[PDB]
């Protein structure tokens, strides 16, 4: 079937089954988002001077979370940098296929990399929280009414002074419907900064330290993508 057809179906079964539709999609092989590798802006950020700084300052027990990790390319990448890394996905099928795709990873073998079937909204945040979290094609997978809970979870998941990286894609403008929902930095901002009763005036919970157009985007991502680095505050 075509990509449009696979997306049309995906949106059907989400309409009928809700969040259970994802493991169905994985079981049936309707995974049109799967690229087989990380997106280049992630590696370029990490190898950039800002990224080297972030990695060099990592504590000896620094922990990474990649929610909605799918086949887990991003989690495998962060583990290969020496971070103890958990890739979390709602679909047990996705998590099994991530264990297959990464079966030869030295970090999987050692346990430094770990894949687990987990609901991002429900699992128990560890006491130490996470030093670094990476969100790619997860915020844009969620229905719009789940964006505020996503930001609330994000605020609990990242330790004070820790970092959240959002590869914001797809920035398609006013197109309606999803997945993949058309998003932008403002939508990520509003979700992450939440509200303070009276208003949502930013600088409450995060500092947006970096917001760039990546220089190396996949060709179908050019013009629809921004990379954003957030630091958690209110220590
Ligand atoms: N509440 C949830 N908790 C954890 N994972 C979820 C949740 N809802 C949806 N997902 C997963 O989010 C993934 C969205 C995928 N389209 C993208 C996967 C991955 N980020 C990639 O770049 O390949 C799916 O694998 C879902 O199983
Ligand atoms: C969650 C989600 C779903 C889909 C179908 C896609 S994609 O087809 O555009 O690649 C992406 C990027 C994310
Ligand atoms: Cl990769
Ligand atoms: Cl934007």
């Amino acid at each position: 079937a075509t990509r449009d057809e696979k997306i049309t179906y995906l949106r059907k079964i989400i309409g009928d089954k809700g969040s259970d539709a994802w493991d169905v999609a994985w079981q049936e092989g309707v995974t049109p988002w799967d690229q087989g590798k990380i997106q280049p802006p992630l590696r370029d950020f990490i190898e950039s001077n800002d990224g080297k700084a972030l990695v060099n300052k990592k504590s000896d027990n620094a922990r990474v979370l990649v929610p909605g990790c799918g086949k887990g390319y991003d989690a495998a990448y962060f583990a290969s940098l020496g971070y103890e890394t958990l890739g979390a996905d709602l679909s047990s099928t996705a998590i099994e296929k991530a264990k297959e795709f990464w079966a030869e990873s030295p970090e999987l073998k050692s346990g430094k990399l770990s894949f687990q079937t987990l609901d991002f909204f429900k699992f128990e945040v560890p006491e130490a929280k996470y030093d670094l979290v990476y969100d790619y094609t997860f915020f844009c997978a969620l229905p719009p009414d789940l964006r505020a809970p996503w930001g609330a979870r994000m605020r609990e998941l990242v330790r004070p002074g820790g970092t959240l990286i959002t590869l914001v894609y797809p920035i398609d403008g006013a197109r309606s419907g999803g997945p993949p929902y058309s998003i932008d930095v403002q939508k990520v901002t509003d979700a992450l900064q939440g509200s303070e009763e009276g208003s949502a005036e930013p600088g409450k919970y995060w500092t947006k330290v970096l917001d760039i157009v990546p220089q190396t985007s996949s060709p179908d991502h050019v013009g629809r993508e921004r990379l954003v680095v957030w630091e958690r505050i209110n220590k």
